[PDB]
């Protein structure tokens, strides 16, 4: 079987009790996850542990809650107390975690399924082949030994406005902003990267992401987290939202693809 959950946000009991729940057997099932493993909750490090301990089984894209917490790693950006990333900084095997973490994708393509994966969605200014190509520019420099000239670059909210002939720190910016940051759309399909409440309560003429044609999600599914005042609800066919705000007090989601069943974990704070 397929199962994907979204953001878990170091909530590792939920995580483990929902696994069960849909009797997750590593080997004969494989599991999608939007990416902010770490985070708010109480349990990054265990998550970290357990999700690469999971090797093939796992299929994984990178949140900005993930780029974030390697910026503080290499001492980029200055560490929040409410993120609770203390004691996976200081952990004996940090080292071997946030390496493995900094090699993993930022997106996620399955052509049987007709599948598509990343943490924020696919800007409706972007077609598959160039999806695909932006996310390996952004994965070889996050695993090159370079990557803190990176992490540091990729802050900044400019340029909005994807055109194939932006270079350069422009060009990484909008990658990382539209793969992990992306929410509402301006009509021409220009980031907005300031409104983050519901659909329903954003100011026109905002409009989600995934309201937009665009020439990927015509072909494919669309599955993200990220966007929690979303609520996993109000989505088109074939999109699913699945950040239903577990860290917050919300719940874990776990979607099953073949026959499309969910399995909600409800969280324990
Ligand atoms: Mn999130």
């Amino acid at each position: 079987a397929t199962y994907l959950i979204g953001d878990v946000h170091g909530c590792y009991d939920e995580l483990i009790a929902l696994l069960h729940k849909v009797e997750f057997t590593p080997g004969k099932d494989t599991l999608w996850l939007t990416g902010a493993l770490v985070a708010r909750g109480p349990g990054s490090l265990d998550v970290l542990r357990y999700v690469k301990s999971l090797g093939d089984s796992v299929r994984l894209v990178l949140g900005n809650h993930d780029l974030h917490l390697l910026a503080v790693f290499a001492g980029i950006s200055r560490n929040k107390p409410k993120d609770r990333l203390t004691p996976l900084l200081e952990a004996p095997d940090a080292d071997e975690l946030l390496n493995w973490l900094r090699r993993q994708p930022l997106l996620q393509i399955d052509e049987e399924k007709k599948l598509v994966m990343a943490h924020a969605g696919i800007t409706p200014q972007w077609d598959l082949q160039t999806a695909k190509e932006c996310a390996r520019d952004v994965e070889a420099v996050l695993s090159s030994d370079s990557y803190p000239f990176f992490l540091d670059a990729m802050y900044g909210d400019m340029p909005n406005n994807w055109s194939p002939e932006l270079r350069g720190l422009g060009r990484l910016r909008f990658i990382t902003n539209a793969f992990t940051r992306m929410r509402f759309c301006f009509p021409n399909g220009q980031l907005d990267m300031y409104s983050k409440e519901s659909p329903e309560e954003a100011p026109a003429p905002l409009k989600p992401w995934f309201a937009i044609p665009g020439p990927v999600a015509e072909e494919y599914s669309i599955a993200f987290g990220h966007w929690a005042s979303l609520e996993g609800k109000g989505t088109p066919e074939g999109i699913y939202a699945l950040d239903t705000g577990c860290c917050w007090g919300g719940t874990l989601t776990c979607l099953r693809w073949e026959d499309k069943q969910y399995f909600v974990q409800p969280s324990n704070r």
